[PDB]
């Protein structure tokens, strides 16, 4: 009865090439969804479907892991058994695309793989740790430094958009070691960072780095630096940083571009509630 709907659905993963143990596990969940709802899988409706999620979740405490692995192994039984997969097990999903930014760990990780080379390092300490473009980052003068004060001085091609920005301790030891190269090199220009040619980095190979250096990390999510800007600017805020002064910081006129760069994830967002949550 039963055993001919999980019968076919064996032999149907038999005829997928799944291994005995996948079979096993899929068969032992498809068997407690049927004995939980106790009847035809194809009069199965989405209220039901509620029932079977909530007998997962709460009754049999499963983890989100397991919850997923019986949902898909259900789905994949109604894919065999050519019925319609109830569209409740799929459902409409956590909100589509608004970017995506790096985690504190994955930060560290960015920089980490560029501690080898002391310009790359350099390189990414400041992207990461001051919020400035690149372009910023290019046109930077060896005299826009100031490594006691713990501030650069960024100044424009052009408009006059001009602020210093602040960096961290860990920045200050990371430019630092780089100006110590730096200084020694007889280079025709004062830019603080420059190419193998000795000469003014082009945006277009800083961003470059900033992917390789994101591959050599492990970093399953693209890295870019509106990407680490993102992460700097959002780490501000949970942080206890006010919008209004991150605004300083990456020199944005409106607040509306500001918006853009500390929009928070999920994770992020849950913890700003609990912390600022209503007191009532």
């Amino acid at each position: 009865e039963t055993n001919e709907y999980l019968s076919r659905f064996v032999e149907y993963m038999t005829g997928e090439r799944k291994s005995r143990y996948t079979i096993k596990e899929y068969r032992f969940l498809v068997d407690q969804f049927l004995s939980f709802m106790n009847k035809k899988p194809d009069e199965i409706t989405p209220m039901d479907i509620e029932r079977y999620k909530n007998f997962l979740a709460v009754k049999k405490r499963y983890s989100k892991t397991s919850q997923y692995l019986a949902i898909k192994a259900v789905k994949l039984f109604y894919k065999a058994l050519d019925l319609r997969v109830p569209i409740n097990l799929t459902p409409p999903k956590r909100p589509s695309h608004m970017p995506v930014y790096l985690s504190e760990d994955e930060a560290k990780r960015l920089i980490e793989a560029a501690s080898s080379d002391t310009r790359m390092y350099a390189i990414v300490s400041v992207l990461a740790y001051t919020g400035v473009r690149v372009g910023e980052l290019c046109n930077l003068k060896i005299s826009d430094v100031d490594l006691q004060e713990s501030i650069i001085n960024v100044r424009s091609g052009k408009g006059d958009k001009d602020r210093i920005v602040i960096m961290a301790e860990e920045c200050v030891k990371a430019l630092g070691s780089y100006l110590d190269l730096r200084l020694s090199m007889d280079t025709d220009n004062d830019y603080l960072f420059v190419s193998n040619r000795r000469v003014r980095f082009d945006t277009s190979t800083i961003e470059r780095m900033i992917r390789d250096l994101g591959k050599k990390a492990g970093i399953q999510k693209k890295v870019t630096p509106h990407v680490l800007r993102h992460t700097f600017a959002t780490s501000v805020l949970r942080n206890g940083g006010d919008i209004r002064f991150i605004q300083q910081i990456l020199g944005h006129a409106s607040v509306a571009t500001t918006q853009i760069y500390t929009h928070l994830n999920d994770s992020a967002l849950r913890e700003m509630y609990t912390q600022h949550r209503p007191r009532y």
